């Protein structure tokens, strides 16, 4: 079994805030969430507060809303979990096949049982007859993100693919850097098999909740 | 000459409003400026507000702070203009050859002799170890902007160069999209040659002063 | 178990033709290779004909010299073998994280027992300081394609990664795609993981031995 | 009046090679040109002599077929011309916003009156029913490449575009470095206009004459 952090309880909750502008438009979501961190599993039910209904798909915004609840494995170090109680920061670009790009900065603490995320994201040149400002996304396809150390921080790169109404897809370069507040033991070449799900929402969006499975891994070979 | 729209004076002032976060660091910034529109010349002052004194290159922002005040020779329509009084958005993205990325939204309009401008910035991954973050940049080169219609909207790419402290250059690819909110005459594949000076600054930037010309021209063959 | 196709055995061998041009060095390789295409793997013994010994690193030649040589699952349709006896051709781009670009094409046939490939490689901006011209990697990591069908083309997304001396990784991506020569059965979403190895090499790399496991999958979750 | 080496006489002929494989289709063509080399002005007839009639947009050749043919003011250095009679090699990324991507290599020497040209090309990914496999380009716009210095190399970026049967432009951007064979006094950042012109061609572009202006500069501003 891998090591268990004692700031990090096997049952959590923890609150997101968001706010950023996907072409042009500001809005903000808050969310409510909990889960197992130690198995990788959490779930959580956001709600648009500002600038709702959202004009653009929602499907840009799920991998957004917690990343200390993925299960690691014995033998490979957890960089993020190490990081609290102090906690961490990440930042991440979304190159979106049709040329659109979304920058994501986050701010992550806790506060005894509760992490307290803290994100923004700003995105530019959606196509206005695009699958996301037309809303034909219907959720990623499962994902693995590539994960490795360099400069005390972790890098991680992911191809990612919104799945499209009536068959086809529609490509996501992930590229994150995630930066623990104090120094930690870095991990080696790994991976982080995902899955998220919308799992239920209202007709526009405006309430939504999303689950997620997270597990790392070295190569299957 | 070329044609002047009754509701841009031959003299015009304006006010910009920024907000934004680079590397995590939020900031505000506040700018009054003036200038000659059709002979493409204004000045700028500007106030960081909020998050100062600010720990990156005060070069990344200074592109950010007026594409009215662009000299169009008579044969060329001039789209910015024209937009008015609507106005206009335009989306950027900043492609720094170390890997950092920026994307800005902007909204302009008028009110009687002052052009309104509110602008957001989002940058991302710059170096810790950079020109940016060790504020090692000295001014932009002089720069063309390649222009063209697509689909309503006014296209243009710009390479970028910021000089650095002991000579060489840090490489930047600017790509912008400029909407006007009315239809208006599209003009031709076309060139907008700039020239961007910080003319005086305090010690930590907080107080800024700027002075751009800008004019557009066809090809020089 | 996975439907066998009668033009493909249990045990095949193959010949693989290589001509290319690295940062202007122009170079010709051969090998004769073996292995079971239904089990994943194989190997292959490369003699450099022409151009040796190699001013730079042999691993960026590595995952050129033999797709047919992947297990496939039971219900994944299996693109390439379909595309037999006809066979097929592919188009792949390596983009290196220090601006190192290489294009790629490939013909491939059969003859009997014995696959036949053609494969030629362009390769320019390596820096003269790299990691590559100064032959300082150390073989890639295991690693996992992402596939997925479009027009009745096999696209593939792949995140690799040279390992360095000294630790550290030099990352490379990988774009794909794969073009049978007679419509085949399209699968779904899918990925195959790679594990590639140079077994043994003289001094100048002028005669080479790899071998590779290949084995296709849905997702882990 | 700029110097002049003794060298390049005021005019010139030359011959180039070129071999090349776009999207899998192998061919060679052979040219010969003249011009003024310090007046900026050339032209060149090609022959088409192995895989012709081409498959594609001949357009996507035009630029590879001479850069000592640039006029260059009296106070910037001239990189190419200094290099001689050693001569030059370079090497190109040209990246389409179709995704199609180009890689090319040339050498260049002198015989006396004569430039000799070996370049080579290697394209991948033109969609089959996009503009270059369709035939459907008409040609480059005028375009101008910002040149800069760094560790003994001249490097060059150029967004270009072709114009579309139809009107409308489909982009490329151009990456060139330029080295020469022994060391020269090196230019400041500067500029080269161009203008390149099919002036005739036979039915299936098996024949084709193109004549190219190039005149260098500083800033306009």
């Amino acid at each position: 079994s891998h090591m268990m952090v004692s700031v990090i309880a096997k049952q959590m909750t923890y609150k997101v805030y968001m706010s950023g502008t996907v072409n042009g438009h500001y809005f903000e979501v808050e969310g409510d969430g909990k889960g197992k961190p130690y198995e990788g599993e959490q779930t959580v039910k956001l709600t648009v507060t500002k600038g709702g209904p959202l004009p653009f798909a929602w499907d840009i915004l799920s991998p957004l809303f917690s990343i200390p609840f993925t299960k690691y494995p014995e033998d490979i170090p957890d960089y993020v979990k190490q990081s609290f109680p102090e906690g961490y920061t990440w930042e991440r670009t979304m190159n979106f096949e049709d040329g659109a790009v979304c920058t994501v900065s986050n701010d992550s603490s806790i506060q005894g049982n509760c992490f307290i995320y803290n994100v923004k994201i700003s995105g530019v040149n959606f196509p206005p007859n695009g699958p996301v400002m037309q809303k034909k996304t219907q959720g990623w396809e499962p994902s693995t993100e590539r994960l490795f150390a360099r400069d005390g921080m972790l890098i991680g790169n992911d191809y990612m693919a919104l799945k499209l109404e009536g068959g086809g897809h529609y490509l996501c370069e992930f590229k994150s850097t995630y930066k623990a507040k104090k120094p930690v033991r870095m991990p080696g070449y790994h991976y982080v098999d995902r899955k998220l799900d919308v799992t239920s929402h209202n007709r526009d969006y405006t309430s939504v909740e999303q689950c997620e499975i997270a597990i790392a891994r070295h190569s299957l070979l």
